[PDB]
């Protein structure tokens, strides 16, 4: 038997509300003006480079802010486009 292996991914926080955050996962960090785009516009510009992270399981997300680069941990991705996952932990990079 071995320890529970969790998945992880890195991305930049572009939108954050009390229930979820939208992360961009392109190599380069989003440009300053990408932070005035709507969710619909982000979906178009960063197609296949977006992840939605559900924050219901995190005790406090006050420090999870737009512009932060983070690593998130989760068990599995939901069957969605963009992919989405309920995260168990995050780390500010």
């Amino acid at each position: 038997g071995d320890e529970t292996k969790m998945q992880s991914l890195v991305g930049y926080v572009v939108l954050k509300d009390n229930e979820r955050a939208i992360l961009i996962t392109d190599t380069k960090a989003p440009g300053k003006e990408d932070y005035n785009l709507s969710e619909g516009q982000l979906m178009n510009k960063f197609k296949n480079n977006i992840v939605i992270v559900g924050l219901s399981e995190i005790d406090n997300t006050d420090d999870l802010k737009r512009g932060e680069k983070i690593k998130v941990w989760f068990h599995t991705r939901k069957e969605s486009n963009p992919p989405s996952a309920t995260i168990q932990k995050y780390e500010l990079l």
